Parts: C-alpha cells; structure tokens; sequence
C-alpha cells in the first residue's frame, strides 16, 4: 500500500524475480531487523559513524524493496549523522521502527500469497 | 476520568457488583495485558484473523468496564483486521497500549479504595 | 543543543568543574536511567507519592545539567502526582524517555572528547 510501498518499484521486481520474490520479502524483514538492532546499539554507544554507515545501508535496502518512506528516514539519519548532528537520531530511529512495522506486516501479508 | 472512562458505566457496575467490583478492576487489567500480548504475537505472525478476534473481545471487555476510548481503538483494529487493511495495525496497537496505560493507572488508583 | 540543553548552564558548569565535567555527564546518564526505572515501577504500582518524589528529584538533576525541557516534563509529573491526577503520568513518562534519549546521545557525544 501507498504511500508506504511504491508499487512501481515492486511490480517490476516481482515480474523479474518470480519465485525469488517471496524470498526477497522474507530477507528484507530479517536484514532490516538486524539494521535496526545495529542502529539502537550505535545510538547507545553515541557512535555517529556507525549510525551514518548503517543508515546508508538501510536506505539502499529500503529503496530496493520500494519502502520509499522508510528509505527517506534512513537518508535523514545518514545525513544528520554525517554532520555529527545526533539530536534527531533517537526520533528518526523511532520513526524508522514505526514505518518498518507497516512495511513488515504488508510484506508478511504479501508473502502469505506464495507457497 | 472522562474522556478515558465513562463514570456512569462504572457507577452502574459498582452498584450491581458490590464486593465483586474491585475484583473486576484487577481482572480487566490482567485480561487486557494478555490481549495486548496476543495482539503483538498476532501482528508478528501477520495473522489478520487472530488480530480481528482478539480486537473484538478486547472491544467488549473495554466496553463492559467503561473504557470507551480504548474500546473505539479495538473496534478500528477489529474492522481493519476483518477487511485485511493491516497498514494501520501497528499504529492502532500502539494507540491501544497508550490508552490502556491511562485506564490501568486510573483502575490501580480506584482499586486502592477497596480492601 | 538548544532547545534540549541550555548551553550556558553547561558552559558555566564545565568552567567550574573542569576535569570532573565528563564524570558529571556519565553520572547524569546513570542517575536519570535509574529514576526513569523508578518512575515506571511507581506507575505500575499506582504510587502517586513515589511518582511525585522521584519527579521532583529528576526535575532538579535535569535542571542542574541544563536539560530544561526534560526538567519541564518532570515538573508537570510532580505537580499532577501531588494532586493525585495520574491520567497524564504514562504520557509524561514517555515524553521524559524521548527527551532524555536526546540529552543522552548529546552527552555520550561530548564525553568522547575526554579520556
């Protein structure tokens, strides 16, 4: 569902990947759960460069899977961590967890349609 | 306290239930905690059916105990779940956690008035 | 920094404290975390007087370290708890967790500037 998922991106991806598509949804969830775990760890440690790195990785994985609002927040975190501006990091991690839970349920529902 | 609790639902329940009333405050809290744990488990499984049927009971339990804002969220989650419109489920669950925490402390305050 | 930290309260404190300044950043984090844990335990017990007493301490400790928005939420909790008005307690505790998370990462950033 828009505006959380850009059907543009995912319609093309499903068409190419065929039975790999359900594996990409499952993998996206696992890889994003590990990214969020890494961001919380980086936030507690006050590790700006780890926040920036992981944010940038997450931005790309989000964009690959048409999770465009999630990739937006990842970009914000990457750019502010790059400035050393960390005030917003807790609230952006929160925004990422609330947006990621939408994408996760949408992916778990779409996954159910496949064997 | 309005708008969280409808004092006239509760005043009627007090008058009817007499000595049972404090026991109902206590079991509303434990029952609702369990219903929230089951909604989280249902959301992490992507089980729209388990979301729908836990939301509908919590709606009634909330209604029964004059928690009318909490009941209005449960109603929204039940309907969402029945339709399969899961994009709102994470946000509605969090709204039901923040509104239940209000009801919980009001009911713990009220329970202190009884042996 | 602003509006979360009043930099001049802190500029005066580091001028006075010199070498002890980084210890105070560390201490403030640990003191504040234990007081949040105390607030949550008081909220789950429906203990208005524990909420009021811990809220008052935290207001002072926040104020001493230029965390003026955090101290504002603590003041709101102290005043409402004294009046036995506990309907806003859950929300105010959550506002103090989100604001504290900002002060925490800014203090962990600054602490890395010292041995």
């Amino acid at each position: 569902s828009a505006p959380h998922l850009d059907d543009r991106v995912l319609a093309s991806l499903q068409e190419v990947m065929e039975d790999e598509y359900p594996v990409l949804l499952d993998t996206f969830v696992l890889d994003s759960e590990e990214r969020l775990r890494s961001l919380h760890a980086a936030l507690q440690a006050g590790d700006a460069q780890a926040l920036r790195h992981t944010a940038h990785s997450f931005k790309g994985g989000s964009s690959n899977m048409g999770a465009v609002l999630l990739a937006g927040y990842c970009k914000e975190l990457e750019e502010s961590a790059r400035r050393g501006e960390l005030q917003r990091a807790p609230a952006l991690i929160e925004q990422m967890e609330r947006e990621f839970a939408i994408v996760r349920i949408l992916f778990k529902q779409e996954r159910q349609r496949y064997r």
